[PDB]
């Protein structure tokens, strides 16, 4: 009968990180978020990386927590393709509610800027995109808007490496990657390190942070799909993110109309379409149409992409699920930039897809 917050978070400025390592990023969000909470010492450690890789940068729980200074404690690295951010933060509060460690540490990490199955996922993106539009009778000009929300919401985010706002037509006379696909659509590729304090409100308190800091663990849902795309049910649907949603929302006794923000896996423009159609807040076929009637904005009805999203606060595969719970966090606790801040949050809710929808997390972080 335990419970689980977030008591710290921390994260690095997504970007083109050429001069610095995989350690300076992870190291950086750790130690920004040891402070965020006042602590000096964690009980254990879980990792998120999709491969930055020496190979030798495979032992990566050791790794860390020599190069952060944490002492010999249990760490591991939790892998879900591009969703190992999103469940490595579940397993985390998972050690954290067995009753086996009190402070639990997870760190996402990607350098990406290194100093065949990126082209095939291009393409199968791409054919879902003209079938999104050409069956539902959308335009391209449609889901651009996805984009141009995004880039809004980065402008606003110190964080972001897309920081500059942008038009419809920035993003329709942006080369072609495929033919509906465009470079604009797409999230960029890019490094950057987050990470997330979990413990339990027992030790909270006994350790002096105040409630002001806590976000609970309220919801937690994760499952696989098939990755034979030839038995799948239908492709303008994500069956691994209805099924996590619905065991997050019951877990956390909540419904889709309960929560006022979603960090949702905008990778492309026809994800974040389909997201909000299997999250529960679109009917089939009517995920776009928030974009078009606007509710996507931050004082909308249904906010996404809050600090830039994907598409421009950026994709550092493996960290982009505790960065979309970070900023989660910082969206409950109000401590979110001027101008991006959700209007009066106390329920949000974040997405990590990993592969063609084979493997997807969602969670539902509540103010307490």
């Amino acid at each position: 009968m335990r419970k689980a917050i977030i008591v710290g978070v921390g994260m690095t400025p997504v970007g083109e990180h050429w001069r610095s390592s995989l350690r300076d990023l992870a190291v950086e969000a750790i130690l920004n978020a040891m402070d965020d909470a006042g602590i000096d010492k964690v009980d254990s450690l879980y990792v998120g990386n999709m491969a930055g890789s020496f190979v030798e940068q495979e032992n990566l729980g050791a790794l860390i927590a020599d190069w952060a200074g944490l002492g010999n404690i249990p760490a591991v690295k939790i892998e879900a393709a591009c969703a190992s951010g999103g469940a490595a933060v579940q397993e985390g509060a998972k050690a954290v509610l067995s009753g086996l460690e009190d402070v639990v540490l997870v760190v996402g990490v990607e350098k990406m800027t290194d100093a065949f199955h990126g082209a095939s996922f291009v393409a199968l993106n791409a054919l879902i995109m003209r079938l999104y539009m050409n069956t539902y009778g959308y335009k391209e000009e449609d889901l651009a808007l996805f984009a141009v929300n995004a880039h809004a919401n980065g402008a606003k985010n110190p964080y972001a490496m897309f920081k500059k706002p942008i038009t419809v037509e920035t993003v329709m006379k942006s080369p072609y990657i495929a033919d509906p696909l465009k470079l604009f659509d797409a999230s960029p590729v890019c490094d950057g390190a987050a990470a997330v304090i979990i413990t339990t409100p027992e030790k909270a308190k006994e350790l002096g942070i105040p409630k002001d800091k806590w976000i609970e663990i309220a919801g937690m849902g994760r499952a696989i799909d098939t990755i034979n795309l030839a038995n799948r049910e239908d492709f303008l649907t994500l069956k691994a993110a209805t099924i996590a949603a619905e065991r997050a929302y019951k877990m956390a006794g909540v419904k889709p109309e309960d929560v006022d923000f979603f960090e949702v896996h905008d990778a492309f423009t026809v994800m974040a379409a389909l997201s909000l159609e299997a999250l529960g807040v679109a009917k089939k076929g009517e995920g776009a149409k928030l974009a078009i009637e606007g509710q996507i904005a931050i004082d909308g009805d249904y906010p996404i992409q809050t600090m830039g999203g994907l598409k421009a606060r950026g994709h550092p595969v493996g960290a982009t699920g505790v960065y979309q719970v970070v900023e989660a966090v910082l969206q409950l606790r109000g401590e979110a930039p001027d101008g991006i801040q959700v209007p009066d949050a106390e329920v949000g809710l974040t997405q990590n897809i990993g592969g063609t929808g084979s493997n997807i997390t969602v969670t539902v972080l509540r103010r307490v």
